[PDB]
């Protein structure tokens, strides 16, 4: 049990082989969801789970530069669930963010921001119970 907004931070930033694990319960009738890895004020990687977007679930991902939203990428995929426990699991690799949940891969998101280790926080937001929230090197 962790409040809501969390900020678990990234000791000198994010590495390949980082694996970040994110354990929660949607809450009913949940709206939407938020990670946000965080280079200072700019937001490397936004992972962003919308329940209700035109009557569709989707997930959007995109970057802040400066305070500017980019392009956004968008799958089809919505492995969520309102009411119901996830597993997020944010792999770094050399070109990307690896994202699965409940151990089923979702999406790749290309690093646009190239300075890893200054991608030193990541904010966990919206509409869940946050039950834990760490990270290893594998
Ligand atoms: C298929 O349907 C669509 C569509 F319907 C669209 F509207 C669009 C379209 O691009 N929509 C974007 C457009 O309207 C743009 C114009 O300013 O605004 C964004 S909204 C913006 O999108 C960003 C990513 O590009 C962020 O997701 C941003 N959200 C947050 O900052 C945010 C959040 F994600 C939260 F979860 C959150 O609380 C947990 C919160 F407080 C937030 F402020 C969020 O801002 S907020 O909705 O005002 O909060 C739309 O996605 C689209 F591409 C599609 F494909």
């Amino acid at each position: 049990a962790l409040i809501v907004p969390y900020n678990l931070p990234l000791p000198g930033g994010v590495v390949p082989r980082m694996l970040i694990t994110i354990l929660g319960t949607v809450k009913p009738n949940a709206n939407r969801i938020a990670l946000d890895f965080q280079r200072g004020n700019d937001v490397a990687f936004h992972f962003n789970p919308r329940f209700n977007e035109n009557n569709r679930r989707v997930i959007v991902c995109n970057t802040k530069l400066d305070n500017n939203w980019g392009r956004e990428e968008r799958q089809s995929v919505f492995p969520f669930e309102s009411g119901k426990p996830f597993k997020i699991q944010v792999l770094v690799e050399p070109d990307h963010f690896k994202v699965a949940v409940n151990d089923a891969h979702l999406l790749q998101y290309n690093h646009r921001v190239k300075k890893l280790n200054e991608i030193s926080k990541l904010g966990i937001s919206g509409d869940i119970d946050l039950t834990s929230a760490s990270y290893t090197m594998i």
